[PDB]
């Protein structure tokens, strides 16, 4: 019986006094318990175009915004109208009072749980700045709540904003009347946030997603909603018909929230209007913004005197590309936050074909039909009045010279089927191209979203255009040379190795970080729109991103529609309610990682059994276990880090690029033991000390003796047996006590001289290994110090430090040594690092962080390398390629040169 009524209106027709029978919103109680939500001059109208829901009875007090916000948020609710989808008219009293009680009846007929005991918690619980944390204990002393609290919030018992792009998820309002006045009591102009603070870190970025203090510099808020009610006297550089271009934008009446949200996307993008980043001068008067980088580059966006919305720029190069790039921004604002307008909405082009005359208008759909069989105004080219319906503000490198493009356009030329068009095998200027046709119900609109995306950005890892043309309406862009990325999952199955699936997730990675960056969100990641452009892992170009026709602009504010297909999008996109930020396309790029780890996998499952895909996408199954690929240790935690259900949680773009750029993460190949289960020595399926083990001071494989140290038969105690402690082959070799000994006894190498080089208990230490190779690499019990001898001379050729390389990049003493034929070392330090030094140059190739607590032995198997350390007690073994080094090397290098690539194509 919980109704809730909200009174809205034009302030001073006396709705609160029409109650009782201005500083933000209200609240009270009737008796079928009514929560009233009385509304309030004129600056609220942008702080509060939220709090309508659909459960509620709206009473209007000829204001039409008011009706426009009530119908594009609660479409099914009566209004009542009182003098001073509408279902009466009432005018003035206990007679309408009738009528509201009828309505509120007649409409839950027009249009219980557990919840009654969390509401009755959340009610009766008072505190000061009463917003409360996940306080979890509260219903713990007392799957299923984010279900509840969202129909406690639809009810009016607290506020909880979980939409991903506020970052308001973790805070609930407990007892909203205080929101509706504590963020609505900031408002010739230009606060600044030291007198803000002087009546917190979360309130400035509360007032910021509410379009109430946006952002202009440091300790400075824009707060456009108290902006002057009048425009300068502006005196533009340019006065002739000839010299300027208007358009209009006439509408019944500007939105509620209108032209804050139109002043805070301009003031956002325009660094980059004309480079795509250099700061014009700006200017405000609440209906209005005057942007202005030179006497020949300015842009005027007003409100001329219904409710038209003039663009000034001038009529040169700059002035179509400014006024291109501001009607994008704005039929893409349109788009995203008022639907309706969608027809409500009349565009005009003012044109004159004398200066000096009056300026007269033609409808910007009448002129597109002209322009669709020309470009010349009959009674003046099309390119003066209106140059973005024929591309004439974007750069002219990229026209579609008509008689260059050999197109045919059949069935068997077709290469895919893209968002809103259709991608075929074509041949321009005599190379082979993929041209893109918008099929036949289609508008501007579409082709120039693509066309923002395809001409402002390039990099790398985003396909490239060649050419662009209205007439056809065609994106000539270009051919990859190895099609799409499902065709080689579900096809080519045996071309995808590691480290080429690695490069093909690191260049999406890439270009997603990229795209991000200049503020545009994909919306859709999947194979099909993942492109390849060789099969060679060792190559630049690997992986491209195409078919952009549902990227969109992601400012600050966010997103509300809708977009992606199902099974390859966010949880928070599958239900289009909330708004979401740029993380939708870090989950869909998680999904495709897990495509790309399990080959044809979900796909091949989901082309089987439909619209379970999409329900499946809140969890999915281990990528291992269920199809039986090989193990891909710390890619598996990065899916798992990328699919998770809070967007906060998950990584951005960046993160994650910077995850998948690390040879670990591609060279690593890991096993946990038992608990509390310490392992001293293994030799290759494993075998493991402790008590012998399978998956004691010592153990070999003879083609298993159990022992200081054993070779495949020799034994050493220190007395030798065809404290000794080293011995290797490579001629044999070894070591006994403090002293290196040699024998086909040959060399007896007693090497205490090094006592006069550091430190004399590191000198005279008893020896841990010895490797055997040009030189005589040695380390011993608690030696941070490496020491080097060579054969021929008996002598000591000097001493490397691990110390020293763990400050340059932590216990630093050797506990190990092993030595790879393509010249580099490992070693295993005290602590959980690896050292890779080359043995010619003596360089730190690369060390390895994170891997563990200690090291305690090391070796190889068959290649990969075998490294068992603990976790101080928790052992564990980890498989490590062999080829680590060659590819950090490698991955370095390819990092290097496909990133002096983006700055060039630039
Ligand atoms: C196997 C065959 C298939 N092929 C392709 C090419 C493409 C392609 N290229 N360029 C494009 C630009 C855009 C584009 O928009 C998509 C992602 C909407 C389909 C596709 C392509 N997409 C699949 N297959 C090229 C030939 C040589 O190989
Ligand atoms: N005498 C009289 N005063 C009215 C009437 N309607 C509105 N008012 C005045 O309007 C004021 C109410 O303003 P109100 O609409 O509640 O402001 P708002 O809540 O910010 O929209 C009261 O002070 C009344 O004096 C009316 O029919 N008769
Ligand atoms: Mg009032």
């Amino acid at each position: 019986n919980r109704m809730k009524l909200m009174i809205v209106g034009n302030t001073g027709s006396g709705k609160t006094t029409l109650l009782q029978q201005t500083v933000g919103i209200d609240v009270k109680d009737w008796p079928l318990v009514l929560n009233v939500w009385d509304f309030a001059r004129e600056e609220f109208y942008s702080t509060h175009p939220h709090f309508m829901t659909q459960r509620a009875l709206y009473l209007a007090v000829a204001m039409k915004p008011w009706l426009f916000n009530i119908k594009a948020r609660a479409s099914s609710s009566p209004v009542i109208l009182v003098g001073t989808a509408i279902r009466d008219y009432h005018f003035v009293l206990a007679k309408l009072r009738k009528t509201i009680i009828n309505e509120s009846l007649n409409f839950k007929i027009r249009d219980v749980e557990l919840e009654k005991i969390i509401l009755s918690e959340r009610k009766n619980v008072p505190i000061e700045f009463p917003v409360i944390d996940r306080k979890r204990l509260l219903q713990l002393v007392r799957n299923e709540l984010p279900h509840a609290v969202h129909f406690l919030n639809e009810s009016g018992v607290l506020l909880h904003f979980q939409d991903p792009a506020l970052q308001l998820s973790d805070l609930y309002f407990v007892e909203p009347k205080w929101l509706c006045k504590i963020m609505a009591q900031i408002l010739k102009g230009i606060i600044s946030r030291r007198d803000v603070e002087k009546f917190m870190s979360q309130y400035f970025k509360l007032l910021e997603k509410f379009q109430i203090a946006l952002p202009i510099g440091e300790e400075y808020l824009l707060v456009p909603s108290s902006l002057s009610d009048h425009r300068p006297v502006i005196e533009l550089p340019h006065c002739e018909n000839s010299e300027i271009i208007i358009r209009l934008y006439e509408m019944p009446y500007f939105p509620m929230g209108f032209w804050s949200r139109l002043i805070n996307r301009l003031l956002e993008i325009s660094p980059y209007m004309l480079s795509g980043a250099l700061r014009p001068n700006r200017m405000y008067w609440r209906q209005g913004i005057y942007l202005n980088w030179s006497p020949e580059a300015y842009c005027l966006v007003g409100s001329e005197v219904e409710s038209f919305l003039k663009i000034t720029v001038p009529s040169c190069r700059k002035g179509c590309i400014l006024l291109g790039q501001v009607v994008d921004h704005i039929d893409s604002l349109m788009e995203e936050w008022f639907p309706g307008l969608l027809t409500l909405l009349k565009k005009w082009a003012l044109y004159s074909f004398n200066d000096g005359e009056e300026h007269q208008k033609i409808l910007l759909d009448d002129l597109m039909k002209k322009a669709e069989e020309g470009d010349l105004l009959v009674n003046i080219p099309i390119s003066q009045i209106a140059p973005d319906l024929i591309l004439a503000d974007l750069p002219r490198n990229i026209m579609l010279n008509n008689d260059e493009l050999e197109f045919e356009q059949a069935p068997e030329f077709l290469l895919g089927d893209g968002s809103f068009g259709s991608v075929y095998r074509a041949a321009y200027e005599g190379e082979e191209v993929a041209v893109k046709i918008f099929n036949k119900h289609t508008s501007l609109r579409l082709l120039r979203q693509e066309l923002v995306v395809l001409c402002h950005l390039h990099h790398p890892s985003l396909i490239s255009l060649l050419a662009a043309g209205i007439r056809p309406r065609m994106l000539v862009m270009e051919l990859a040379s190895k099609g799409s990325l499902d065709r080689l999952l579900q096809q080519d199955k045996a071309s995808l190795t590691r480290t080429l699936q690695h490069r093909i997730a690191l260049h999406v990675a890439d270009g997603l970080r990229y795209l991000h960056s200049a503020m545009i969100i994909y919306r859709d990641l999947k194979p099909h729109n993942v492109l390849l452009f060789t099969l060679y892992p060792n190559a630049a170009i690997i992986a491209k991103i195409a078919d952009y026709g549902t990227a969109q602009y992601c400012c600050r504010m966010g997103i509300k529609t809708s977009e992606g297909t199902p099974g390859f999008r966010a949880p928070e996109v599958a239900r289009g309610n909330v708004i979401y930020n740029q993380q939708a396309d870090v989950y869909s790029f998680g999904l495709l990682l897990y495509d790309i780890l399990t080959t044809g996998g979900r796909i091949v499952e989901g082309l089987k059994f439909p619209n379970e895909f999409d329900e499946l996408e809140g969890k999915l199954p281990d990528p291992v276990k269920e199809y039986g690929c090989a193990p891909w240790p710390m890619v598996e935690k990065l899916i798992k880090q990328c699919l998770k259900e809070n967007p906060q949680e998950r990584p951005t773009s960046a993160q994650v690029f910077d995850i998948l750029n690390s040879a670990e993460l591609v060279c690593l190949t890991r096993i946990l033991l038992p608990k509390n289960v310490i392992v001293e020595c293994m030799v290759a399926s494993i075998w493991l000390g402790c008590q012998l083990s399978f998956l004691i001071l010592c153990l070999a494989l003879v083609h298993i003796v159990s022992g200081t140290c054993l070779y495949c038969l020799l034994v050493g105690t220190g007395k030798l047996a065809i404290p000794l402690m080293c011995l290797s082959e490579s001629v044999m070799w070894g070591g006994c006590g403090t002293k290196i000994f040699s024998f086909s006894i040959q060399k007896l190498i007693e090497t205490r001289t090094s006592q006069l080089f550091s430190y004399a208990a590191f000198s005279d230490s008893n020896i841990i290994t010895v490797v055997v190779d040009t030189a005589l690499y040695i380390a011993k019990q608690n030696s941070p110090v490496v020491e080097v001898w060579d054969k021929k001379t008996e002598k000591l050729c000097g001493l490397i430090d691990c110390v020293h390389f763990l400050r340059e990049v932590y216990s630093g003493r050797v506990k190990t040594l092993c030595l790879q034929k393509n010249t580099a070392l490992w070693i295993g330090t005290g602590g959980g690092h690896i050292l890779l030094l080359d043995l010619s140059t003596r360089r730190l190739i690369r060390v390895i962080y994170n891997f563990c607590n200690s090291v305690r032995v090391m070796m190889t198997a068959q290649n990969v390398m075998l490294v068992l350390g603990y976790n101080r007690i928790q052992s564990c073994l980890t498989v490590w390629d062999i080829n680590l080094p060659h590819e950090v090397q490698n991955l370095e290098k390819h990092i290097e040169v496909r990133k002096e690539l983006a700055e060039k194509m630039r």
